[PDB]
């Protein structure tokens, strides 16, 4: 029923990826497409390649359940021409990385302006977008929501409605909820009221259609304090009670929940157990 996993990592090999999913309790997972500390990124091997996609089909795992997760230093938003242009290439790149995987999905954070403009900084992640969409295939970016640090843009859904609706290629973007992230901004997924808005609010920027991932984090911090620090799911300050709410709609269900909680495979599965717990201890349907 419930489509769930965690960021998995990568280091010891793509093609562990899935036994390594099936093992913390997931039939879903995010991953990075490199360990690359700079501005270039090498693909995986054929051979790599192939052994991935040999141990997706060995274990079953739906493609439409694994995920990408853009590099650190990308920021498309970037008021440096230097920074602006290796981003672009990096990010096709990782597209192309994603399409020798066969992975459908490249999960970025829209950028940040660094003070320099969200409207500028909406329009140079747009122009960045449109050039690495406009010479690849296949692969649709996902847009994930942010806390409000800095320069960051996409703290509000509205701005990630913003960028995809000027992309030429609009059908290959769509969304990320992050629900820690949100909680940083304002997005009270603790009250039924507050998971209704939110769902109100996707339907009308993007279409629920739209939603291809969430990223199911706690906070260490309460609503509205805008610092981005993950928490073990039921340990911070959505805790059960508020995961049980918003575990509660259909609509959340339908869609892969993927933990990037702090800890690596072990508290991952402990994660994954919890939200089992949370979902029969609350009744939920
Ligand atoms: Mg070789
Ligand atoms: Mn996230
Ligand atoms: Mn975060
Ligand atoms: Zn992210």
């Amino acid at each position: 029923m419930i489509k769930i996993g965690a960021h998995m990592p990568i280091s010891k090999g793509f093609d562990r990826v899935p036994q390594d999913t099936v093992n913390i309790g997931g039939n879903s997972f995010q991953i990075f497409p490199h360990n690359a500390r700079s501005w270039s990124a090498k693909l995986p091997s054929d051979e790599a390649a192939t052994k991935f996609k040999r141990e997706m089909k060995k274990h079953g795992i739906d493609w439409e359940n694994a995920f990408c997760h853009s590099g650190y230093l990308i920021n498309l938003a970037s008021p440096k021409d230097d920074i602006w242009q290796k981003s672009v290439e990096l990010l096709k790149k990782e597209v192309e990385i994603c399409r020798k995987l066969g992975i459908r999905y490249l999960n970025i954070h829209p950028g940040s302006h660094l003070g320099t403009g969200e409207e500028e900084g909406i329009d140079r992640i747009v122009r960045g977008l449109n050039e690495v969409l406009n010479n690849t295939e296949g692969v649709v970016i996902l847009l994930e929501n942010v806390s409000q640090k800095g320069g960051n843009i996409g703290y509000k859904l509205e701005q990630l409605k913003k960028i995809r609706d000027l992309v030429d290629q609009r059908d290959r973007v769509a969304i990320t909820y992050d629900t820690c992230h949100g909680f940083d901004s304002g997005y009270d997924i603790t009250k039924k009221e507050g998971v209704e808005a939110l769902l109100n609010e996707i339907e009308s920027l993007f279409g629920l259609e739209r939603l291809k991932m969430i990223h199911l984090n706690d906070s260490k911090y309460p609503l509205g304090a805008a610092k981005d620090r993950h928490e073990r799911i039921g340990s911070g300050f959505i805790g059960e009670e508020g995961f049980a709410v918003f575990f509660s709609f259909k609509e959340i269900q339908e869609v892969p929940w993927i933990l990037e909680t702090p800890g690596g495979n072990e508290e991952h599965a402990e994660d994954i157990k919890k939200v089992f717990e949370i979902i029969e201890k609350f009744g939920i349907e």
